[PDB]
């Protein structure tokens, strides 16, 4: 049912995005500090999240 | 590679999976996901990750 499919989706992403944060930092040599979710919205509802990721540096 | 590759790379692969993931969603609920909430998910070591929250709606 509803609770446990959403449930279900919640932690794949939560997966997904740990997982490609891990190999960014993996491939940067650097550190993911933040992630901004935009809203991808369509007439027909919620398309997506539009992403857009923050790495820090030392200067 | 250069590091702003990467960075667009993976976000589209994210906004990607978030994309498949909901339309699924949709499909098996027969409803609309009307938002997901991200909270960080940090460790000393650094940020982890996001927490997801989804946000349904029913009719009244």
């Amino acid at each position: 049912n509803i609770e446990e499919l959403k449930k279900q989706a919640e932690t794949e992403i939560a997966d997904f995005i740990a997982q490609k944060i891990a190999e960014l930092n993996k491939n940067t040599g650097k550190e993911v500090s933040e992630i901004r979710f935009t809203a991808r919205e369509k007439m027909t509802g919620l398309e997506s999240y539009d992403v857009k990721i923050k790495i820090m540096l030392e200067h």
